[PDB]
């Protein structure tokens, strides 16, 4: 039912063929529910689509394209995937979309994909990225592998300036607020008691901050393994081997305060011990996308 | 009634005299109606707003600053004046503030606001960027000038990016949502029977285009000249003398997209003229500060 939101956030069209911004993307990232579709024919998609390598290829892709993009359901559900991903599949994936074998993704690849739309039952913005204009040019692996991270981090940082609030900091209060997004409601009024009473001032929240704790939150399921080591054996996890996990996990140290602040929401007893299994339960809610 | 928003928007406070953040200033700026406050003692006031040389003086400084910064209501008053001051009254609001004639604002002239506000009826953040610690350090009008401009545009921005919801650039959507935000309901659904009728594509709206445009807004009197001339005369006014009278107003040309959006909003009666008594009595409405 993942053709519903496309069907939602759709903008502009073409033969009966539902378009999106990648403002209307950015949308179907983050917000659930606002438009008007408007009808575009050949000429309107050469002066939307026209000039794409006046775009900068760094981390604000789609903020220096803003509206001046056009994306196939295909690419949708390909970029979805791309943001669903943890960073050890990235090779795996090339070779898989490596079909002819010649470290390189082409056209027939993505041609391909649309075979699979079709048993499941027009030039994109991402053709002329990855393929330019007619699908002459080629594509190989460093490419999509920093396609892949900028696109996920330009969505960290969107996601960090919407819960900021435009600073280039943030509170403990919007770090809470954004974790305990996707919780239920219950749990979430017992953590807002936990915001209200537990929680204290600390100090601004950085960027960097955020970014390693989302790069955290991708590697969930590998990070699992000591969780239930220590859950079969039932030892209640400490923040001292907490930190040696996610250390191990991340290869990157997080900051004090994270830890703290983590440890002062999901200890709901405020016993010092970690409920891991609610923890991880609603945690496996809360990073599910598509949503 | 402006001590009221004070007392809404007050985090910290100290010996019965309540503060505000950087964050909370900005809130007072734009938010509404959202907090706990909670008090502070002299270690504290050390601890948040020593290193203010560590933020830098560019266009950033609150989100520089973030959290790190306690403003007096005296503060809060001089910059919401600030904010509502025309470019041109910069020299003479710095001569009125220059008693001793030295070609600088010194402390006492901050003591002399506080018997101001004595009259009506602690080291502070603008404190020690405009004189240090205690006060040694002082203050000239290039300085002065350059604060308030860059206060003004980081508001522009913060306001930028909050309408456009994160990206670099605006639809017309956003900027006439924006521009009609502070209209009556019923003239506000008239204009969007107008945006969902008369509006159309067009392209993207960029920043320098909303900052002449803010520039535009701080000088409505002065663009009222013209305006009651041919008003008096009963000269309906079109869009060609309108970009000459912007033109000698501002001292900057505005884009024509959005001359051609405003004069898509402002003419409800679709008879290509201008209906400026409701423009300009509206517009006074709108550009209203302290709310």
């Amino acid at each position: 039912l993942r053709k519903q939101r496309f069907m939602q956030f759709s903008s502009l069209e073409h033969e009966g063929e539902y378009y999106m911004t990648p403002r209307d993307f950015l949308f179907s990232v983050m917000f659930e529910q606002m438009t008007s579709v408007k009808k575009l024919t050949k000429k309107d998609i050469e002066d939307t689509l026209s000039g794409i390598q006046t775009a900068g290829c760094g981390s604000t892709f789609f903020r220096d394209l803003g509206d001046k993009g056009l994306i196939s359901y295909t690419e949708y559900l390909f970029l979805l995937t791309i943001l669903t991903k943890p960073h050890s599949g990235f090779h795996v994936a090339f070779k898989m979309l490596d079909t002819d074998g010649n470290e390189m993704i082409e056209k027939r690849e993505f041609f391909k994909l649309q075979k699979i739309i079709s048993k499941q039952d027009i030039n994109t913005t991402l053709q002329m990225r990855f393929f330019g204009k007619r699908g002459q040019r080629k594509l190989h692996y460093k490419e999509f592998r920093r396609f892949m991270e900028n696109l996920q981090t330009e969505i960290q940082e969107m996601e960090f300036l919407q819960f900021s609030k435009g600073l280039s900091f943030m509170r403990k209060e919007d770090f809470a607020e954004w974790l305990l997004f996707f919780t239920n409601t219950e749990n979430k009024d017992i953590y807002w008691k936990n915001v209200r009473e537990k929680l204290s001032a600390g100090e601004s929240i950085s960027l960097d901050e955020f970014k390693s704790f989302c790069h955290f939150t991708t590697h969930l399921e590998d990070f699992a393994i000591a969780m239930q080591m220590f859950s079969l054996a039932h030892r209640p996890v400490r923040l001292a081997e907490f930190k040696r996990a996610v250390k191990v996990a991340t290869g990157q140290e997080l900051s004090n305060n994270i830890l703290d602040t983590v440890f002062k929401i999901f200890d709901l007893d405020g016993d010092e011990c970690l409920s891991h299994e609610e923890f991880l339960g609603v945690l496996k809610n809360r990073m599910h996308r598509g949503l």
